[PDB]
């Protein structure tokens, strides 16, 4: 919507996604969206650092044909405004499996059955230096 946006990844299930970016200094929040389009997300990922009335909190849903799912939050909060940080993420049939900083791990459920993910897209106060496949 404001960052990078691809199309064509054609990421299949067990493939990485890595994503490093400059996390800044009064960074509010940031958002990396994967999916098909636009309207079909099976992760919206959202770091909150200050942002909808949500304080240090990671914020994740899909959205199916314009949709929102039903949120879910993470207990913990491994980025740092001001440094920089990498995320990675894989999926299958059943879960999206994301990997953040500081050696956490999460699971959030594939509703949307994709065959791969063919979009990403970034917005927010998160400058992404590099993208990587394999
Ligand atoms: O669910 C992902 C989306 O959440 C929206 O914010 C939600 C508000 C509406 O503003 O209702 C809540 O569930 C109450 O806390 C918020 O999480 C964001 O506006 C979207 O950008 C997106 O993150």
């Amino acid at each position: 919507a404001c960052g990078l946006v691809a199309s064509n990844l054609n990421l299949k299930p067990g493939e990485c996604l890595r994503v490093r970016g400059e996390v800044a200094p009064d960074a509010k929040s940031f958002v990396l969206n994967l999916g098909k389009d636009s309207n079909n997300l099976c992760l919206h990922f959202n770091p909150r650092f200050n942002a909808h009335g949500d304080a240090n909190t990671i914020v994740c849903n899909s959205k199916d044909g314009g949709a929102w799912g039903t949120e879910q939050r993470e207990a913990v909060f491994p980025f740092q405004p001001g440094s920089v940080a990498e995320v990675c993420i894989t999926f299958d049939q059943a879960n999206l499996t994301v990997k953040l900083p500081d050696g956490y791990e999460f699971k959030f459920p594939n509703r949307l059955n994709l065959e791969a993910i063919n979009y990403m897209a970034a917005d927010g106060d998160f400058k992404i230096k590099c993208v990587a496949f394999d």
